[PDB]
DNA sequence: CCGACGTCGCATCAGC
DNA sequence: GCTGATGCGA
DNA sequence: GTCGG
């Protein structure tokens, strides 16, 4: 909140470049500049003071000067007026509707919530669910509710097979007082980088969760990644809890640390970390960290026995999950 | 300057 | 059917 | 949009 005004501006610009301009790299650029400024311990008084921080170039320095003086940004004042941008931005807020689909819908005349509801036939499964829970999905999840959700998921997974280990990651693992959704990392001794000794490992858990009516909808589902909707049960007369987004990722047990590092995030932290890895000559994914031999081809997975080992390989002092919120 | 920018799973599609 | 590329998402 | 070689 120290430099909230500036970070909010940069974020709005990031969203515009991603949704409207479909320029994913410009989006990352703003996201980064925004991230760095957010951690800066001082109240920025000029664009020059900001350009010092890495990720902030000249263009963003000027905008900051504009924002400090005027308290707003003309570039954004305009984007806000443009109907197509306003429309594309709104549509993208529906889960399942990205920049491409949004721009398309706008071409066909579909640019509002009402339009979406009277044209459900033009939406695929995912998009139809996003429309359905449009309201609920924008609501944050209190940590208290996250704890109830954790209890249900872990206790149900245990009932399916005691060898399953379920770990809630994401912002929750980073200590956040509220989350956008629930991200669950799952492991079972019967699924390793060596072999899949048992099929449907992910399926059965999803199955069980649907059985107790915790998971209510499915946006997508494969052998290792599930993306759906869930809801905490309510008591007598008690109003129902909002529907929430839940993601479950099945990861080879022996590659748990690379997995938990990946799933804990944040997204920007992971991107910055992976970038640093490359600068140091390593490549990291949710399964392992590997070296980059001259040519470029990734080498063999290095040994990993802790999240810390990963950090060491790239000469980065370890950072608690709570300090990985960039 | 200038081509890179983290990495990958699922859904959907085009070309065969 | 498959593979390879695009869209959307983690 | 930024930047390092
Ligand atoms: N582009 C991305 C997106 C995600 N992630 C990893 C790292 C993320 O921490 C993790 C979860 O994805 P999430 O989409 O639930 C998230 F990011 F929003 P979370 O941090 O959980 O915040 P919230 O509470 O709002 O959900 O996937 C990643 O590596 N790259
Ligand atoms: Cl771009
Ligand atoms: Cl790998
Ligand atoms: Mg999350
Ligand atoms: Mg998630
Ligand atoms: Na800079
Ligand atoms: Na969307």
């Amino acid at each position: 909140t120290l430099n909230g005004g500036i970070t909010d501006m940069l974020t709005e610009l990031a969203n515009f470049e991603k949704n409207v301009s479909q320029a994913i790299h410009k989006y990352n650029a703003y996201r980064k500049a925004a991230s760095v400024i957010a951690k800066y311990p001082h109240k920025i008084k000029s664009g020059a003071e900001a350009k010092k921080l890495p990720g902030v170039g000249t263009k963003i320095a000027e905008k900051i000067d504009e924002f400090l003086a005027t308290g707003k940004l003309r570039k954004l004042e305009k984007i806000r007026q443009d109907d197509t941008s306003s429309s594309i931005n709104f549509l993208t807020r529906v889960s399942g509707i990205g920049p491409s689909a949004a721009r398309k819908f706008v071409d066909e005349g579909i640019k509002t919530l009402e339009d979406l509801r009277k044209n459900e036939d033009k939406l695929n499964h995912h998009q139809r669910i996003g429309l359905k829970y449009f309201g609920d999905f924008e609501k944050r999840i209190p940590r208290e509710e996250m704890l109830q959700m954790q209890d249900i998921v872990l206790n149900e997974v245990k009932k399916v097979d005691s060898e399953y280990i379920a770990t809630v990651c994401g912002s929750f693992r980073r200590g956040a007082e509220s989350s956008g959704d629930m991200d669950v990392l799952l492991t079972h001794p019967s699924f390793t980088s060596e072999s899949t000794k048992q099929p449907k490992l992910l399926h059965q858990v999803v199955e069980q969760l649907q059985k107790v009516h915790f998971i209510t909808d499915t946006l997508s589902k494969g052998e290792t990644k599930f993306m759906g909707v869930c809801q905490l049960p309510s008591k007598n007369d008690e109003k129902e809890y909002p529907h929430r987004r839940i993601d479950i990722r099945l990861i080879p047990k022996d590659q748990y640390y690379c997995g938990v590092l990946y799933f804990t995030g944040s997204d920007i932290f992971n991107k910055n970390m992976r970038a640093h890895a490359l600068e140091k000559g390593f490549t990291i994914n949710e399964y392992t960290i590997r070296p980059l031999g001259v040519t470029g081809v990734a080498g063999e997975p290095l040994p990993v026995d802790s999240e810390k080992d990963i950090f060491d390989y790239i000469q980065w002092k370890y950072r608690e999950p709570k300090d990985r919120s960039e």
